[PDB]
């Protein structure tokens, strides 16, 4: 397990644009497009993305290359991030992945702000983190996914996926 296939799991893989979880326009392994109301809107961003004109389909290989870009920019966000590089390199490989993840579905101003999360991910005190991370939008809203990253980030295992 890596990154890549634990986002592939949580995310799916969707060729054609669809609305999220939240209503929004994506396409691909979880590729916001917009957070607009326009589906001509999401088709313009799309076509900026691809540099092509998709009429709302993309391929696979397409696909893969904005994901390749996102898990990409989440990694480099954590790291350019006040808050968050520290609480990242104090943290074992497994964690990280799942710190990407939540960085990944909700953006790193997001994250950044759980500061109670954050102080007791550094603190290595799994088991408040994770009573915490359930008092959130984020678990009530999406609450499989965000169950299978907190257990990722208290037993700092791959379980939760395989
Ligand atoms: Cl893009
Ligand atoms: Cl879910």
């Amino acid at each position: 397990m890596n990154i890549f296939e634990m986002l592939r799991i949580d995310e799916g893989l969707r060729l054609k644009i669809y609305k999220d979880t939240e209503g929004y326009y994506t396409i691909g392994i979880g590729h916001l497009l917009t957070k607009s109301p326009s589906l001509n809107a999401a088709k313009s961003e799309l076509d900026k993305a691809i540099g092509r004109n998709t009429n709302g389909v993309i391929t696979k290989d397409e696909a893969e290359k904005l994901f390749n870009q996102d898990v990409d920019a989440a990694v480099r966000g954590i790291l350019r991030n006040a808050k968050l590089k520290p609480v990242y390199d104090s943290l074992d490989a497994v964690r990280r992945a799942a710190l990407i993840n939540m960085v990944f579905q909700m953006g790193e101003t997001g994250v950044a702000g759980f500061t109670n999360s954050l102080r007791m991910l550094q603190q290595k005190r799994w088991d408040e983190l994770a009573v915490n991370l359930a008092k959130s939008r984020w678990y009530n809203q999406t609450p499989n996914r965000a169950k299978r990253v907190i257990t990722t980030f208290r037993t700092g295992t791959w379980d939760a996926y395989k």
